């Protein structure tokens, strides 16, 4: 049995594993990581925990009755263990049956999810590679993170903006005087990366503090970002940020402070927005006092902030929770409108940035080459012959339950109309929709429309528990791969070396899909005649050739593999100022909008005629909001990202012991809200509204503002009885309480943070948690 050390990486960073007798026993952070995540110990434990999936399983009802199975019992744990050969034969026959019977519109292959990094073992791209060979599939578009912002930005500034490099951290340290974290908690959300993280935000944040820059945080919760800086903390009622921004803009106009020259030369449509702001159009001037009545933030604080931003070099760093809500498109559109009025866009240290809290945005980029990986093949095909009727081949990701309930119905998206396809099977890998999607009770019933549901994962999540066919995948630590370090920085390239042998009967997603492609008669087309190391070497060799051209020297493949990593040099990346060339000469360097300027009023959006997405930033009432007129429930739930998980990942590990309260997901509650209900620290409470009910464990703190409770997304849904409609969730999946609606007709984004509920001390019968041990038949 092996003894020794091996270096690899993950969504949480680079590390060295210690192996003793063939088992990994410690993960130690990379010596060059400036700020390792405390979640690394849970990553190691996820390889071996009680919920690791050991064998291929088929739901007993599905095995016995196929398409005639009773579909309401999915999730009760009644599984049968089968051999790999039987399982692969069944999956392959079901994929082919559905493709022949219903066409490519019958298979949903969107499979949204965070999976693991790795250019070769990219389970979702491998899924689409196989489905392409099978005849086609319906895909998803956009994502759950910036579903609204990524669609409105191209109409305002011309590009996506949210996933683009920010003005560099060192430029901010030398030039910014006031830094604003608006609906952003960079300390919390910078621990992970899509590719391997370099944790570049931490040194950037430390340099701002050492310089004594004034930091302001606008967030209903007193986060570690607030605590690290001793920041001035503004706490708006959730979903009222647009009203605050309008009251700031109104103040800048009334006191005649705003930058008229910036507005005149770099923007379009401000004259059509002004009348709205002043109340000429609706008899309601959007003053600081009007904003105070909606948001609860004192009118004079709103005014002082507006003056301060106008007089100092200010960076408006905004996060994404405020656009993960009804009418989310207005939040960042109004933010950019406010930034335009301040006139600092394109100056070193000023303007705005939408990715300082995500994957190291602002960390200086190197001059290295880009690494490429396996593809789904669609780019070199001639896929399905598609046409309306059968419906759209792509849907906005968060409309997956609407699609299932309304096959053939039309939906709007960014100015076009499309039809939902009639899906009969879904194949999910690397994602956990029975945790990540909204309105769980609705989704549970809608899922009965699917004949067949196949899932691959290495943990028994609620999604795998609901499958008809469950196949055990390996982790990244049981295979070899290659990946970039740094989504924006491109710090280097890492060899993700195998640490231990595959556990139990687990197989990589690549091997499972290759075996399904082989039964479809298309094995060589899937594999390309290459094995694991052959694929990895060809990605490396391609990057090395690109590197050569550009003057970046890289070692041959085997020398790179022996070292385990290659790092690239930073040339001018540390001086990058976003929008500087636009500011310097807007005629030579225009934005990619219809006018070539920042569009405060959009004629294009005006033509779409959407009632829920007007042609300029607008305050509109959401479905439900804290203290809204006629609101039924009293507390807003901040259903934000978990500090000690990556969404649902790591919930079934030893780290859960450090935050669970009586075994359940924690609920943070203000002392006065607790006292009014007779709730004490540590009590189990029932959190409920008209869509669902869950149990959580309370931690009483004044870190959350009064009227707000914090229950993070990601908890593993553990239903008392899958056949009972609206059954109680014993663990605390906050998406049992959210509503499943689009942000607007423009983007159709999810509204996972538009949530109100009531809380009461739980006094019902004691409950047994069953989500963190495998189903009995899977032991
Ligand atoms: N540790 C960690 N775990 C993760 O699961 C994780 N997920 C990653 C992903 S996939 C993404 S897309 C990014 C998401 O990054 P994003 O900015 O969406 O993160 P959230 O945790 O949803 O919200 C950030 C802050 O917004 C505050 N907030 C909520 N509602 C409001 C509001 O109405 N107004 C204001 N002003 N603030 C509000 C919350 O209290 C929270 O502190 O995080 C990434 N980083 C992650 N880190
Ligand atoms: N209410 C609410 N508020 C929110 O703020 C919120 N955030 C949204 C956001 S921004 C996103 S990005 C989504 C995230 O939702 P997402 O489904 O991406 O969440 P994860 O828990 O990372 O699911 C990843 C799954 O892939 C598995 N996996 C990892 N590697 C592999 C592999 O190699 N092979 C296979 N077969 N499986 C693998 C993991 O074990 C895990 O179960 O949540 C969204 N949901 C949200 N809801």
């Amino acid at each position: 049995l092996a003894n020794g050390t091996v270096m690899s990486g993950s969504h949480w960073g680079v590390f060295t594993a210690t192996v003793e007798n063939g088992r990994a026993t410690a993960f130690t952070p990379w010596e060059k990581d400036p700020h390792p995540s405390p979640m690394l110990a849970g990553v190691l434990d996820s390889i071996y925990s009680p919920t690791r999936i050991k064998y291929p399983m088929v739901r007993r009802e599905f095995l016995e009755k196929g398409v005639n199975a009773d579909r309401s019992t999915r999730g009760n744990g009644d599984f049968v263990r089968v051999s790999w050969d039987q399982a692969l034969d069944l999956v392959a026959a079901e994929v082919k049956r559905v493709e022949e019977t219903y066409g490519p519109q019958g298979v949903f292959g969107g499979s949204y999810g965070w999976k693991s990094p790795g250019r070769l073992h990219n389970c979702t791209t491998l899924l689409r590679r196989m489905l392409t060979l099978a005849g086609g599939y319906v895909n998803g578009a956009g994502d759950y993170s910036t579903g609204a912002a990524q669609v409105i930005m191209p109409h305002v500034v011309g590009t996506l903006e949210v996933y683009e490099q920010q003005t560099a951290w060192p430029v901010l340290a030398e030039n910014t005087e006031v830094m604003v974290f608006w609906a952003a908690d960079p300390i919390k959300t910078s621990q992970i990366g899509w590719v391997i993280p370099e944790h570049g935000a931490y040194p950037g944040l430390e340099a701002l503090k050492a310089k004594g820059t004034k930091v302001i945080v606008i967030d209903p919760v007193r986060t570690k970002t607030v605590e690290f800086f001793g920041a001035e903390h503004i706490t708006p009622k959730p979903q009222t940020d647009v009203a605050i921004m309008l009251g700031m803009a109104h103040t800048l106009v009334a006191e005649d402070l705003y930058d008229k020259d910036f507005i005149a030369n770099y923007t379009s449509g401000f004259d059509k927005f002004l009348p709205y702001l002043d109340g000429e159009t609706d008899s309601t001037p959007k003053t600081a006092e009007w904003a105070e009545g909606i948001s609860g933030v004192p009118a004079e604080t709103i005014k002082e902030l507006a003056r301060l931003f106008e007089s100092k070099r200010t960076m408006l760093a905004a996060g994404w929770s405020m656009q993960r809500m009804h009418h989310g498109e207005q939040a960042h559109w109004m933010l950019v409108t406010l930034a335009s009025m301040l006139g600092q866009i394109g100056l070193p240290g000023g303007g705005f940035g939408l990715s300082y809290h995500y994957s190291g945005g602002g960390t200086p980029s190197t001059s290295g080459p880009a690494l490429a990986g396996i593809t789904d093949g669609g780019a070199a095909t001639k896929g399905p012959e598609w046409l309306a009727a059968s419906g759209a081949s792509v849907i906005p990701v968060a409309r997956v339950v609407d699609m299932l309930e309304n096959p053939g119905a039309e939906f709007d998206f960014n100015g076009t109309r499309s039809k939902f396809p009639d899906v009969k099977m879904a194949y999910w890998v690397g994602g956990n929709p029975f945790v990540h999607h909204q309105d769980r009770n609705r989704m549970v019933k809608a899922w009965e429309k699917l004949e067949t549901f196949v899932v691959h994962d290495f943990q028994w999540t609620p999604t795998a528990r609901h499958a008809d066919i469950v196949l055990p995948a390996t982790t990244s630590y049981e295979r070899n791969d290659i990946e970039t370090i740094g989504d924006y920085s491109n710090t280097g390239i890492l060899a993700m070396k195998k640490i231990v042998e595959p556990l139990y009967e687990a197989r990589s997603d690549y091997d499972i899909f290759a075996a399904v492609a082989e039964r479809l008669g298309k094995g060589k087309e899937f594999t390309e005649g290459k094995d694991e190391m052959g694929w990895i070497k060809s990605f490396y060799d391609d990057a090395a050739k690109q590197g050569k051209a550009a003057g970046v020297e890289m070692p041959a493949f085997d020398a790179f593999w022996a070292e385990g990593i290659v790092e690239f040099p930073v040339t001018d990346g540390a001086d990058f100022v976003r929008y500087a060339s636009f500011r310097e000469d807007p005629l030579l360097n225009p934005l990619g909008t219809p006018t070539g300027l920042i569009e405060i009023y959009s004629k294009n959006i005006e033509k779409m005629g959407y009632d829920d997405c007007p042609a300029h930033p607008t305050w509109m009432e959401p479905l439900e909001r804290l203290d809204g007129p006629g609101a039924k429930y009293p507390l807003h739930i901040a259903a934000s990202h978990p500090f000690n998980r990556l969404h649902s990942q790591l919930n079934g590990t030893v780290l859960r012991e450090g935050y669970a309260v009586q075994g359940h997901e924690p609920c943070l509650m203000h002392p006065d809200d607790a006292a009014a209900r007779g709730i004490a620290d540590g009590d189990v409470v029932r959190v409920h509204n008209d869509r669902g009910q869950i149990l959580t464990g309370v931690k009483v703190t004044d870190a959350v503002m009064k009227g707000v409770i914090q229950i993070y997304e990601g908890g593993w849904y553990d239903p008392s009885d899958v056949t009972e409609p609206g059954t109680l969730d014993k663990y605390g999946d906050v998406n049992v309480l959210s509503a499943d609606i689009g942000t607007s007709k423009l983007a159709q984004g999810n509204c996972g943070q538009t949530v109100l509920a009531e809380v009461e001390k739980y006094t019902g019968p004691a409950v047994t948690l069953t989500g963190f041990v495998a189903p009995k038949a899977a032991e």
